This record gives C-alpha cells, structure tokens and sequence, in this order.
C-alpha cells in the first residue's frame, strides 16, 4: 500500500508550536524546514511524477497582536493555484523510493514574476500538499496527501521573535 510520511516531522513541530511562518518575497524565499517526505508501496518500475502546491488553510486572514495569532480580517481572494514539478520528475518508482524527497528548492513569492515559483498571500495560513502522478496513465491516476505538521502563515517579515530565534537555531 501507498504510505507518504513526513521526514523531521519533530522539527516541523517545533515550529508549529510557535505557530510556523514562512517569509515570501518579491524574487522568492526558499523554506526552513525544507519539505521532505519517504515513499513506500510505488510500483518501482512505474514512472511518477511529484507536485507540490499549498492550501490556503482558513476563511480568514491573520494577524499578530499582542504576541498572539488571532484572526485578522477577511480573506484576499485566492492566490492562483500555482503547482511546483519536483525536478526529478519524471522518474521511476525506485528513485523516488530509494531515498527521501526533498523540495529543498521551491520558492514562496507574493509577486506573480514566474520562475516556477508559488504565490501566496501575506497573513494567511497555507498546508502543504503533495501530489503523486503516474506517468503514461490513461485514466490519469494521481494521489494527493496533506502534511498538517507543516501549516505555516506566510509573511513578508517574521512577526514572532520565537519564530526568527527558531529559524536561527535551527538553520
Ligand atoms: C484524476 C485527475 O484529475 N488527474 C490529474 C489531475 C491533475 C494532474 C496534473 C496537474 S499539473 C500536472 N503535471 C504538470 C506537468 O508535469 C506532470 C504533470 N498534472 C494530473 C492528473
């Protein structure tokens, strides 16, 4: 069976006690913790492909305020739904289970300039998710996993002194 599992999921969690964010910039930030997932239960002679693209988690907008999150405002209209390839894709089963996968190299960006990059929307709260697509398939089979320890709220400078100790600390 088809099992996707978090790697450092303990760190991930340290950032998500603090409430985790993530800096978007005009040019494009790369993330800490990078997402990184282990793959069991593909065809290895298959050929997939992987895609990350990240959901906006809330009806509403953030805010810091008080040393607190709290909800802050109604949301922006959704960001257009940009989907990031893993550059390995294409590729067979046993590579993508041979070793973790890394999305070390995805940027968060609030202007839409390209470069393969995501778009989000400063104060709101997104969940990764990752896709799996096979390759060659006629019915167009693909299988879409969610990673809750790895919600985070983008911002255009970190809001949580925690949050920017913990990002030093840690990277
Ligand atoms: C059942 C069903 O809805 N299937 C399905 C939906 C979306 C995609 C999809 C979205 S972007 C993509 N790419 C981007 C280019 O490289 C790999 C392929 N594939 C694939 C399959």
């Amino acid at each position: 069976e088809l099992r996707v599992g978090l790697e450092e999921s303990e760190l991930w969690l340290r950032f998500k006690e603090l409430t985790n964010e993530m800096i978007v910039t005009k040019n494009g930030r790369r993330m800490f913790p990078v997402l990184k997932v282990n793959v069991s239960g593909l065809d290895p002679n298959a050929m997939y492909s992987f895609l990350l693209d990240f959901v906006a988690a809330d009806n509403h907008r953030w805010k810091y305020v008080n040393g607190e999150w709290v909800p802050g405002g109604k949301p922006e209209p959704q960001a257009p739904s940009c989907v990031y390839i893993h550059p390995d894709s294409p590729n067979f089963g046993a590579h993508w289970m041979k070793a973790p996968v890394s999305f070390s190299k995805v940027k968060l960006t609030n202007k839409l300039n390209g470069g393969g990059q995501i778009m989000l929307n400063s104060l709101h709260k997104y969940e990764p998710r990752i896709h799996i697509v096979r390759v060659g398939d006629p019915q167009r089979m693909i299988t879409s996993h969610c990673f809750p320890e790895t919600q985070f709220i983008a911002v255009t400078a970190y809001q949580n002194e925690e949050i920017t100790a913990l990002k030093i600390k840690y990277n």
